[PDB]
């Protein structure tokens, strides 16, 4: 609880007048049970009317009410057709996310996450929604090198490989965004996101990240099965919340934002490190890219959130 | 008339590549978007030979089509209806598609829409009704940023997802992958055919790729305009010898292949092609200024050359053949 309470309190300090001019949108989310969707939820229901869009309603209770939601205050969906009353702003979040998923069941990754964008820009443009965010990924740049990518370059993609049946269905539902937004005039957004992290997390999810909390609680040990010198951008997700809550706010027609927190960008080996020392116990041996965000920090938002504290909070948080 | 040109086509086709042709006697064949310039030139070659099956959206309009080409018509059976096919197909080639640039660009999100579930369908009923083998007809369109000569099918573009004329190709890239997919995990045989730009008789007026701009520019309206400075260069390709092509590719037998489908000695400025076009139908070429980005570019082919294919018509004789054709129908 009060690591929450925490957070809702230094973001309501910071940012507060922001998430104000949102003070009684009527938001809808989708995915709004997963990570990201239901600290979206969590910030801004009470303050606005918040929508729900989930395969499973009682998931979406239970996890609501495990980060310590008031489902009173949020009107869960399981069926996108039963919405009769009005929409300001979607939030599309969405997706399968298993990595096992993508090369195990490329064909459904790419049916699942067409027809999921469809189905939300249909609803969007029938229903003159003020805006809608789509969430996407960094595997949008696929091939591409450097320390300092921005929104307008493109990674290139082998129909041939079938783990790119995910950044090929983002690729593609980015393109319907874009052109939802050039042919109808509906203001849209895009949100390419590194990688979340921080409290709400749960011990099975499968990041390399909570696979050492796991191998350090579970084993006592975290073997690392390279030299682990591949560097990673993380962000915490209540700053990834922040982040498209400054978006929503935003009156412009069409916008991409790169969205991570450009102070974190931390070797395999540095996070197993800090990750072990936490946890008491070693790190032992059995034998790149970074996204530029200056864009987000031109709508005044910062991440409060740094990659220690993230982890405190989130070991902290599973333990409790 | 019209059938004079068309019975001396497919008697060159059955003189040099009868042996392939026959590899496919009585093979069920599906060809769907049959009515198209394609789909239909691809029915008229194979029926009699085989047994055709050709979904449509309009039957009456395939009806017309077929006769328009001297095609008989009793000897393919029409559907509107995939789920009413029965039959065990063997061969599948996927022709369905919106191929028309301003329609692109209208509409971006219904070109992806329909192109996507096309595909998807399609794919889904070749793994349902375990055939054999499924062609799928793709685009040069797919090598995106791609520059220059000797392009091979391993070569992989770039696309802006802030280009609306992207619908087309991203469209494609994605059944592409589709395509692919299904063959890794259902062990359907597939396809992929990358074509260039078809030209030759039985191509319709009302047609608005380039080629039938300016013809239909220059009937009407006793000139040709380009909006462009016309510089850029593209591979031509007569649609007999498309469909020869995809025959070859029918008769290889093979879990998953691309093929690059052009004929390497037809490479044109679109302004020199203007030009050619307007001596054939005494115009003059002018300019309005003020599409594609304005690349060049050549595929590499010696794939399909090397199952034994060649192209059987140059330049004038596709042009020469598609105006006269155009000619004695309007
Ligand atoms: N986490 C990140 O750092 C990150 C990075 C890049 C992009 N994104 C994107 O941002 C969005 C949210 O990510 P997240 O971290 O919150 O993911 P998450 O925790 O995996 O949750 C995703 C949500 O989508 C739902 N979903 C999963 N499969 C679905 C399906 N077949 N049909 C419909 N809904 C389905 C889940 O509901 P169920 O529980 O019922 O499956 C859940 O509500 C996604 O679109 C994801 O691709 C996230
Ligand atoms: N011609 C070329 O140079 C070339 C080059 C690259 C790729 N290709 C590909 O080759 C295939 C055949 O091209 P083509 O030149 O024969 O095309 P076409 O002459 O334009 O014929 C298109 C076919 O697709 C059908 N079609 C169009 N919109 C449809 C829709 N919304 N739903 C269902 N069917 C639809 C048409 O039927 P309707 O009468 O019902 O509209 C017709 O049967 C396409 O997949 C095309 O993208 C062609
Ligand atoms: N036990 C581990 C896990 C990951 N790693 C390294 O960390 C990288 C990222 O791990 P990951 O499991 O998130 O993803 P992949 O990129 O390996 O699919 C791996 O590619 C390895 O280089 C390691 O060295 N030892
Ligand atoms: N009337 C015309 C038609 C085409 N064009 C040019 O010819 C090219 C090919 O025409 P198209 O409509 O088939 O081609 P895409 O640009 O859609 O590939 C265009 O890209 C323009 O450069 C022109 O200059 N004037
Ligand atoms: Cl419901
Ligand atoms: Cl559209």
């Amino acid at each position: 609880n009060e690591i929450l309470k925490k957070r809702l309190k230094l973001l309501k300090n910071n940012f507060g007048t922001h998430i104000n001019k949102i003070a009684n949108k009527k938001i809808l989310i989708t995915g709004a049970n997963g990570y990201i969707g239901s600290i979206l939820t969590l910030i801004l229901h009470g303050n606005a009317k918040l929508y729900c869009l989930v395969r499973n309603k009682d998931k979406m209770i239970d996890r609501f009410q495990e980060i310590c939601g008031d489902i009173d205050k949020i009107d869960i969906y399981e069926d996108l057709y039963k919405i009769q009353d009005k929409i300001d702003i979607v939030i599309h979040c969405a997706a399968p996310t298993q990595s096992d998923f993508f090369i195990e069941n490329p064909i459904d990754t790419v049916d699942i996450i067409y027809t999921n964008t469809k189905n939300i820009l249909d609803f969007s443009k029938k229903n003159n929604v003020e805006k809608i965010i789509f969430l996407s990924t960094m595997e949008i740049y696929g091939d591409v090198i450097g320390d300092n990518i921005v929104e307008d370059d493109i990674g290139k993609f082998s129909v041939t490989n079938i783990r790119n049946s995910y950044p090929l269905a983002k690729q593609i539902s980015e393109f319907m965004v874009h052109s939802y937004s050039k042919k109808y005039s509906l203001s849209t957004a895009i949100v390419r996101l590194t990688q979340a992290i921080g409290p709400t997390a749960q011990i099975n999810d499968n990041r390399v990240y909570m696979d050492f909390i796991r191998s350090a609680i579970k084993k006592s040990q975290i073997t690392l099965f390279t030299k682990g010198e591949t560097k990673r951008e993380y962000i915490d997700v209540f700053d990834v919340a922040t982040a498209i809550i400054f978006v929503m706010c935003e009156k412009k027609m069409f916008e991409i934002y790169n969205i991570s927190n450009p102070n974190i960008f931390i070797s395999i080996y540095d996070l197993a490190k800090t990750i072990s020392a936490k946890l008491n116990v070693q790190v032992v041996f059995d034998l790149s890219r970074r996204l530029n965000s200056k864009k987000i920090y031109q709508l005044g938002w910062t991440p409060l959130f740094d990659l220690n504290q993230s982890l405190d909070d989130m070991i902290k948080y599973i333990k409790e």
